DNA sequence: GTTAGGGTTAGGG
DNA sequence: CCCTAACCCTAAC
């Protein structure tokens, strides 16, 4: 079972949690929008990952 | 349960 | 063996 990449839909939708409810705020992001089977950890490193390199919030 | 960084597994090069 | 990245662990809140 190849591991999910994430798509535009997931990251689109997080960029537009953290511009709504806050960065560090995946509780009320995962509330107001969903994704496939995310969790608080999932959201955070990857938003971790993202913005080691790319630095953006 | 969530949050936050450390760190391994998966993926591709 | 390196980079980015999804998963997983340790630690703290």
């Amino acid at each position: 079972r190849k591991r999910q990449a994430w798509l535009w839909e997931e990251d689109k939708n997080l960029r537009s949690g953290v511009r709504k409810y806050g960065e560090g705020n995946w509780s009320k992001i995962l509330l107001h929008y969903k994704f496939n089977n995310r969790t608080s950890v999932m959201l955070k490193d990857r938003w971790r990952t993202m913005k080691k390199l790319k630095l953006i919030s």
